[PDB]
């Protein structure tokens, strides 16, 4: 009575669909007739009937029906039709496969409609800094935070602005190498969120009087070693080779988007969760974290589409490079944290707790692709930042 | 005496003789020929000649460049000939370095070379909308049962015409930073690019809910649409060119004619329909929001063209102005034919083709005039006044 | 009774039944259905059906593909249906992988995919020439105290027209390996590129010694030349394109019309002069040497197009074929105008424009026919016969 | 004043009318002054030049000294506007006369670097095909005439040459993309075709010597993998879109790859024929390849010196330490290739010590050619043993 289609949907069983598929294979070779096709269809039907005998819960698949058609054509006089059927079916199956790097003729239907959720995610998360009030935050600096706390916040703000207050064009340019309408939609939507993040942190540098301090940040050794791993990771961002460009997406989504700013997002939101201070800045950092989580997630999905389509590319040589880069990302981010707390650590958020938080983020990134974790974790120290992931 | 000076930016400032002395002293120090005492002597000569021009002849304010020309003249009249020559060369080199090039990348993020362009990001953030904010329930009812066959055919054709531009992959603005590598331009491009994602989603939804998906796939086979695709593709011929001059022609025709005129006859039809018949409420709200964002898109293009013209005036000769004028006529011919096709089953009493055609002719003239070019069409101000309400709702 | 087999490379080899047995056993091993014993039984059936063909043919020799079709047929007739299906798919997959793609890079240097293309390197090594090998002394004497004003104007214009193409930077052949990344194509590219340096140096020297350097700088302003530059640039529109189908149009128009027809009216004019008037002995020698090298250049391009057509037949539709025929006519119109300009001061009695025009029309038809297209020009066989000596000199 | 030094440093007869006309043209351009005024200014320039000659040090004026003098007299005169316009026009003409190797140009002629045309003439002169040589004697020398030690050394030397030569080589043929000059395009295309000839020659030698199978397996040898590593590192930026990165590739390629990588192997084959009077055919082919490799590296040295002269800022201590670092890595790997060639034993007439000094010296000459200091200490006695090699080339 029913059939499971290729898209896993159920549809009413129509024997004429089997008859016509056989008749078309027959017509293509000039061997057989509508009468012969009807006979073969019945043989296929009688066989399906016998499968409902072994199991009452059985409903045939389109691929099970196809395998059966082929088997009956091999058992018949129409061997040339059987061979042509096998080849034709296999050719259509190969044509139905997707290539993320290849352009398509038609706009609709989408090849990866699940990616449309990323446009909806950013439209939901959409924010402008002008929606927040930084008045309490300015006062927290004037008459509520200690020299040690104010140095840590200043350094954290500067570290976020290093990445955020810049020209960011990776997502906006992703459609040049992944030429899909659904990816272009995501790319454009993410590019604009990067304009909003720039405007937020550029405003915060202004109102906090950190503009001069920001221009001189590039000359700091800790920042130069950070710029070095960031630029190394984006080495192939403009490459014409699809495998080289995949390395850029990988390191960018997994480590840049998902770990580079989160030691800093943690610090600002720690001050707020703990002391109920930095209200406006915390709101802006939380909204950034939410959009950064969406950015990294899309990258993880893109990598998994690439891996599924080109599994050969993901060998031991590739996996050792990712693990090499992951460690260099950690060592550089750990030294950024050391610089943030140059004037002293915070009793409520020590460097040890921040370092476990980073190590874990890097492991989750590795695990998201299908790689084994790189760091051993102190579960007790990690539990101290469980509140962060509950809020994002 | 001399109390004021006109600066390079044409602003006025109090006259300070030490500024002339220091400029001369620095030229002298660079060569090791002359002293502050000699510089002071030359400054006075410059000052005395500046007075001879003022109260003595026409009651003027000297310019920084008139001062510079005078410094050079006194240096040549003095013993410091090597200083005179070095001053001439340094001044000219500083003049060249001071120029902005929209096509060249700059070293530092701040200061911005074109900070006026930042207003376009603010404009789109203000005009920002998603179709999910509107309710198209009444519109679906109007279209399926509430419209006459003449009205329905016109609306269907208008919707299809908007969708052949809007329901497509649009990456021009998102890619503008490749040839115009400025942070402030990159910000505008990204914001405009996302606005096109929203425009696509809106008209794609409208094709779905109005049951026009099948008529949309078959639209490409229509002669009027093929003729439209032809001028649109001709206009974007150099959109991916590596020559800055060729690429400028693409920005020009795209901003001035594609962004400012191609969809506006259709935008006018939907607006006039709601205005007179109080129908197509949701679609009207969506068309109005698209019109506002298209006006912003074309405006940015106009500004970009005027920056390019100011920096490369040689590129904008009579041969290139005749090409724009010709393409403007081809854009009008094709859009006028689109309007004829929209009203194939009959014209609307409240909005005749004659009123639509004057509205288009005027939009094309404003585009030409916005770029310092001569108007192309002669306008009947009476037929044009019938669509004045449209420019009220967009501004 | 079956002693030989035709292999895939069309070579004949002794028939070995164990080769059939092992192919069946590998398909059987891959699925875990059957045994070596079952494979030998299927082999015997295959051998038996091959003999039935020998009964009907005569000295029937099976091909590897006929043996393959037979293996499949016996597997379908047997209990091993899964093995028959897997054999069909594997054989077909292996055949698809064996196909060549001119635009794709290969892993190994040897074996060559197109070894016939190596002949072009040998062809140029044979035709290789430097202008310094010829003597232009008699030519300088002819060009002053030997030619009439009509003859001298024609020669100067012919030389200038040749130089319009030859005295320039030519990098198409040298850059062909970027889009057709084959070692054998890279060899031809480099060899053809150097020949262009030799062609440039030749015509640049002739402009110097004939005192045509000033006339050459002001040739670009001539309407006939601007019209020529227009079709030449249109033809090379996609020469640096990143799309393989667009780039193929550039190779096509370039090899077929630019290389094989653009300079040939001029080559014919100079040759005619040495043949009939017995003059310009040095210049005729260089022109003949260039003609032979241009014929080699266009020929390689024709071979490249035929490889592309064989591999992507879908690309060569009616829309494509109408563009080639459109461009072929524009090439002819522009070249016919060039001939009119060469003879602005008067035609030559031994070589009239009508004879030159039939010569061109025919060259364009041969180009079209070389890539399997229809002959586009109406030919006066009598007027054409007047220049058959040229082709009987390349 | 009888003669003047021109911009190209050539001497020419002094003509005062050349000064008069330059002044008159500056005057004519503004409509300020006359030929009479130009003549007066010319004389002032002449008189001041005369003051530096007969009266001072028997000097010869240069075009730029005459130009500075013209400007000085114009500044001393009433024509301050033409004095200024002269200064600007002279400086504009001087800026236009500057060359940028990375930039295109409107006109084919005149050439910016006409000295580079000599490289096309050099290759046309050195042009050869392997079909011109007779390898009959060589084939038998290899099968039956060589000892086990000698045979192994020749086989390894041939395989080492072929590692570089039997391959697709497109660097020179692609140089015009980043150095877009007609004169560079001419050398590049000429050099690219010579590499096709080199490929055909060593591919034929692998065939006739029965080394095709040993060649396919050569890639798996640790010494060869180590060699491929420095060669690929050196050509890291060969396809880069940055002019400074691409310059590093040209540098390492011309100086070390072209001028040194194959020269130990070229020396082995030459020395063998010289001493043993065997491998006459192969020696002829090797000598012809050595001659064309010397031309290839020389053009590269000239290109680097043009780049250095135009962008001196690029050649700092950080850059120079990288070249010296890469030069040592090239030497280490090449010396390892020498050890592998003689794995079955050294040659009495050509020991590894003599080959190693020969290499060290070649690397020093490369460094010195682009104005860098040497790196290796040389044993002049061991080096003298290979002076015949440089005489042959
Ligand atoms: N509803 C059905 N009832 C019975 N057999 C079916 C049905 N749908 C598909 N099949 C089987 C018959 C053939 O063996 C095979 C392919 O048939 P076909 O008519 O092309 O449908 P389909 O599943 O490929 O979808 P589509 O209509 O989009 O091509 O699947
Ligand atoms: N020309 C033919 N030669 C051989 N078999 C054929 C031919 N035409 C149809 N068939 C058979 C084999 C196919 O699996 C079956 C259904 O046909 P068809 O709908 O065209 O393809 P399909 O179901 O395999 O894939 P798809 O739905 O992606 O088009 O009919
Ligand atoms: N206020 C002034 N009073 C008199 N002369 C002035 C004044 N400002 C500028 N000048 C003249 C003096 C010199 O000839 C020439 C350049 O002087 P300078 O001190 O560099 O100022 P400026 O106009 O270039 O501004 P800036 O501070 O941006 O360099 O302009
Ligand atoms: N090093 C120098 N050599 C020669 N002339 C000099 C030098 N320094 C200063 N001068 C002269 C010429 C300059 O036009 C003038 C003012 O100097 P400066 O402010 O540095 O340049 P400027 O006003 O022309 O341009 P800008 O202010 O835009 O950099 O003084
Ligand atoms: N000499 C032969 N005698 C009989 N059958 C043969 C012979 N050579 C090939 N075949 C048939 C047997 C199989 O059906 C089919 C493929 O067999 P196979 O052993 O792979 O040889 P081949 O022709 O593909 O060459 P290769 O050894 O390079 O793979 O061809
Ligand atoms: N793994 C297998 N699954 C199914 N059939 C197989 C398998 N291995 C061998 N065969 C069958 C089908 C092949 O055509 C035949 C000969 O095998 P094979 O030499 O590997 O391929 P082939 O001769 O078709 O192509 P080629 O020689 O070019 O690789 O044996
Ligand atoms: N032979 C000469 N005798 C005297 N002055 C000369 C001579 N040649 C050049 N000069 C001086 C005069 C002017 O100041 C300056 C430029 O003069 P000019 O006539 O343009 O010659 P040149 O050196 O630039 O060569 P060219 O003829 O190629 O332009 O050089
Ligand atoms: N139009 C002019 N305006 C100002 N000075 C001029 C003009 N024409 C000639 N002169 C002066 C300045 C020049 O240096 C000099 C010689 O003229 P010219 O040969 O044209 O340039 P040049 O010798 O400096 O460079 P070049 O040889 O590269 O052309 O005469
Ligand atoms: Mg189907
Ligand atoms: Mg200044
Ligand atoms: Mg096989
Ligand atoms: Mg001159
Ligand atoms: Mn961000
Ligand atoms: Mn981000
Ligand atoms: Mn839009
Ligand atoms: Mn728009
Ligand atoms: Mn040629
Ligand atoms: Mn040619
Ligand atoms: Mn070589
Ligand atoms: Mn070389």
């Amino acid at each position: 009575k029913k059939i499971i289609k290729r898209d896993y949907s159920t549809a009413p069983f129509v024997l004429e669909k089997i008859t016509n598929a056989i008749a078309n294979a027959m017509a293509a070779l000039g061997h057989g007739s509508e009468q012969d096709a009807k006979l073969i269809s019945m043989q296929v039907y009688e066989s399906l009937l016998n499968n409902k005998e072994q199991e009452s819960e059985y409903i045939p698949t389109v691929e099970q029906v196809q395998d059966m058609v082929e088997d009956k054509l091999m058992s018949s006089e129409f061997h040339d039709v059987a061979k042509a059927y096998i080849i034709y079916r296999n050719k259509r199956a190969l044509e139905r496969k997707t290539n993320i790097f290849e352009k398509r003729i038609n706009l609709k239907p989408y090849e990866y409609p699940e990616l449309n959720e990323y446009v909806a995610a950013i439209r939901h998360s959409y924010w402008i800094h002008t929606e927040f009030n930084f008045t309490s935050d300015i006062q927290d600096f004037k008459t509520g935070l200690s020299e040690v706390e104010r140095s840590a916040i200043k350094n954290t703000m500067l570290a976020i602005s290093q990445i955020e207050v810049a020209v960011k064009t990776f997502w906006g340019d992703v459609h040049h190498r992944l030429p899909k309408p659904e990816i272009a939609a995501v790319g454009a939507t993410f590019a604009e969120s990067e304009v909003r993040h720039h405007d937020a942190y550029s405003h915060l540098l202004e109102i906090l009087g950190l503009n001069e301090e920001f221009k001189e940040l590039k000359k700091k050794p800790v920042i130069m070693k950070r710029v070095h791993y960031l630029e190394t990771s984006l080495k192939h961002a403009k490459s014409d080779d699809d495998r080289e460009y995949t390395e850029s997406i990988l390191l960018f989504a997994l480590f840049i988007e998902h770990v580079s700013l989160f030691s800093q997002f943690l610090i600002i939101m720690a001050f707020n969760k703990h002391k109920n201070m930095l209200k406006g800045i915390s709101n802006a950092v939380e909204a950034t974290s939410k959009e950064e989580q969406i950015h990294g997630d899309f990258g993880v999905d893109i990598i998994n589409i690439i891996k599924k389509e080109n599994p050969e590319w993901f060998d031991e040589e590739h996996n050792n490079l990712i693990k090499e880069m992951c460690l260099n990302s950690f060592e550089a981010e750990s030294k950024v944290v050391d610089w943030i707390f140059e004037k002293g650590e915070l009793d409520f958020l020590p460097k040890a707790v921040i370092n476990e938080f980073l190590k874990n983020r890097f492991n989750k990134s590795l695990e998201a692709i299908g790689l084994e974790k790189l760091f051993d974790i102190d579960e007790a120290l990690l539990q101290e930042t469980e509140w962060f992931d509950d809020e994002i």
